[PDB]
């Protein structure tokens, strides 16, 4: 017998600063006595609760980097086999960082080079719906904003005001605001 997969949430976000308060949020599509974490390679779960519901809430207190990584849950009802659990949920990924990975910083291909035509430049991370922002050197503000859900944005530069040296970060689109570190630095 088939058990669909629950779901699993992170509250405040999956991308924290050390020392947050994270809720994770085990929904099932059916009520279940018992609810179970499980990281990696472990056959028994991490944590687990009775709770005779559709929701087990695991409160993971003043997070250290202990309570990140891959994060799977499953429910089971007691009528069902020994070690019978339902379908696991898709991976959670809790990242416990003081800064995120440096992006790179690159100038993509045109199909007219020359002095004065629009530049595009692409500000690369390896971490999924993050918000880029693109600076230039001698300017305090920064330039172009864009949230992006694939690990990337891509500012374009019109031809005349295109010249300088630029970098670029990203960070979480919500509360706790953690930044990447400055991508090395572009220059046109």
């Amino acid at each position: 017998s088939y058990h669909p997969k629950p779901w699993l949430g992170a509250q405040p976000a999956t991308v924290v600063t050390p020392g947050v308060n994270v809720t994770l949020r085990c929904r099932a599509p059916q009520p279940a006595w018992r609810f179970g974490l499980f990281k990696p390679g472990e056959i028994a779960p991490l944590l687990f609760r009775d709770v005779s519901s559709e929701l087990a809430e695991f409160f993971l207190e003043e997070v250290t980097p202990a309570q990140g990584g891959s994060y799977r849950c499953c429910y089971r009802r007691p009528d069902w086999g020994p070690g019978v659990w339902s379908q696991p949920s898709d991976v959670l990924e809790l990242l416990v960082t003081e800064e995120l990975p440096r992006p790179s910083l690159v100038a993509l291909p045109g199909p007219v080079v020359g002095p004065g035509a629009n530049v595009s430049l692409r500000c690369a991370g390896r971490l999924r719906n993050m918000s880029f922002v693109l600076y230039r050197e001698g300017v305090a503000a920064p330039l172009q904003y864009r949230h992006s859900a694939q690990p990337w944005a891509d500012f374009t530069l019109l031809g005349a005001r295109a010249p300088g040296t630029y970098s670029c970060y990203y960070h979480t689109p919500s509360a706790p605001y953690v930044l990447s570190q400055r991508s090395e630095v572009l220059v046109i």
